[PDB]
């Protein structure tokens, strides 16, 4: 279903933003 | 439910934010 | 409601790009 | 309408973001 | 129709996205 | 239909954020 591919997207967004937050770490401690 | 689904993965997205909003607030501060 | 919920948290959403438009403002004008 | 208030929500982030591109931009530039 | 409205404001979303990501790149490039 | 249309977007914007992930782990090394 089309809802579905919707919730899909915004995991994969979610994911996204994990690699975001993972470098922006890194970055605030160097 | 799909639309519960979809909620949870704003849910997601939203605490994600926060932590990016925490690291910026660091480099901002000095950390 | 579903659709209020899912309203509720793009609201969540804003409110912490909010959060990260002030500090990289405060960054940017360091 | 819920499906308006979505709407208007997204609208808000998009906001936001355009905000953090000016600051990233500022960032880039100086 | 509301749905078209919640596409056209997620188009906007990609696109300010899309300037954050050159502003980004241009950051890290130097 | 617009739901199509909606996922699509959303998979531009996925898309968009894994670019600025890949930018931010450079300027976390360095580069």
């Amino acid at each position: 279903g089309e809802l579905k591919a919707i919730a899909q997207e915004l995991k994969a967004i979610a994911y996204e933003l994990k690699a975001i937050a993972k470098e922006d770490k890194a970055i605030a401690q160097g």
